[PDB]
């Protein structure tokens, strides 16, 4: 762990390190997606 170099090692830690950044990335971006419309449409509008 903690490296980045021409080992097969690092090609290990990099590759599941990136999976799991990558997974949970996303994750969030759908997942919450729907949050945001919950909190936009929260409150009625108010042109005035």
């Amino acid at each position: 762990m903690n490296i980045t170099s021409q080992m097969n090692k690092t090609i290990i830690g990099v590759s599941v390190l990136s999976v799991l950044v990558v997974s949970v990335v996303a994750v969030l971006v759908y997942k919450f997606y729907f949050h945001l419309m919950l909190l936009a449409g929260c409150i009625k509008y108010g042109r005035g």
